[PDB]
């Protein structure tokens, strides 16, 4: 059902039709099955969603009519960044699934101590999680990072949050709109000591994420869903 | 170590009525309680593959004072269950282990209803979440219910209503079947734990 196009919202205004070429087409007649009359949801590349009309389908070219542009947008309004210290099994696969579904802005994986231990792949199920949950972006994932490549990160963002254990409530409600706020999780093993200190010098703020212990595909999730409810239901 | 055992009242051990303990011979007893304040039971709709069991687990570790699993009308559908609960109870410190009630049909969801003290719809026709969990007391019970993959369907909505459930959006992003709970805990504690 939904669609991210590789053209602009105006690029896609310039002609009365637009049509679809690769990967998409593909899912669309062969996966799918769709015929002319079918109707899509479709999200240009600056973020814009559209509900369009199957005008044309062929083998290899997909092409579609704009009915309705919905000004739609479910984008949370901080950037948050989500750094994980590389967990085992598929676990960062649950991660940065659940992490697109519930907002996230991109992820970011780094060696850490205790990391006991692809981005194609990555790359790739984030982009389903973006079409299924109705996102207007789809979340980069970056390469794995050393410890020492994410340190210096950490000037980039307005704020940087460490998984670790009241500043949580304090730092989400006091972000604007836009800003960017980086948060890192430890692996299984969590981070270490000598870790949060160096992450406690470039101005990471360790924060518990309420009393209970939390897996390392848990944190995220909880840490999202709560900056949703933050940003969205009270406000 | 963190271990439940039965009798009510170096490892750590943790009697059936919820009193933690440093230890066999008890050295201490912690005082520490970490379950949220408010009584939530989670209600899915039986969903696919093995994502009840993931509810279970990350759902235990977030909170949820017990699950119950029915038959949901797009569903397509014990003792590992109650497992997946114990585990999940031990690693994340909670006091209580949540107990998995026996699969429920529509009806005897319906018919549940009546006991708790709130009844929320995770569905959105249309937000009153923060406003119900926001005015819930300690100690009340607060019941959401979470359709399969596919979702509640709009007869089920209209009976749960019927029962005064009230519809509630959870964000405006499209979750998954095993999300929307993740979600629901999460957004609670915060409210009840790290806001007040």
């Amino acid at each position: 059902q939904r669609y991210f196009i590789e053209l602009t919202k105006q690029q896609i205004e310039e002609a009365p039709t637009f049509s679809i070429t690769g990967e998409e087409v593909h899912h669309i007649v062969n996966v799918m099955r769709m015929n002319e009359g079918d109707q899509i949801i479709c999200c240009s590349q600056d973020g814009f969603e559209a509900k369009c009309e199957l005008q044309s389908v062929s083998k290899d070219k997909v092409s579609c009519l704009v009915i309705e542009w919905t000004n739609e947008n479910r984008e949370l309004p901080i950037k948050v960044y989500i750094a994980s210290g590389l967990p085992k099994g598929d676990k960062l696969e649950w991660i940065i699934q659940k992490g697109t579904e519930l907002g996230a802005h991109a992820f970011i994986p780094f060696q850490a101590a205790r990391s006991v231990v692809k981005r194609e792949r990555w790359t790739k199920i984030a982009k389903e999680a973006a079409e299924q949950s109705y996102r207007n972006e789809v979340p980069r994932v970056m390469d794995v990072h050393s410890f020492q490549q994410l340190l210096q990160r950490m000037q980039d963002f307005d704020k940087c949050v460490v998984a670790y254990e009241s500043a949580f409530s304090a730092i989400v409600s006091s972000l604007p709109k836009g800003s960017s706020l980086l948060i890192v999780f430890g692996p299984e093993g969590g981070l270490t000591e000598a870790e949060v200190e160096r992450l406690t010098e470039q101005d990471g703020v360790t924060c518990g994420l309420g009393p209970r212990i939390l897996r390392t595909e848990t944190a995220p999730l909880y840490a999202l869903s709560a900056i949703s409810y933050q940003t969205e239901l009270l406000r």
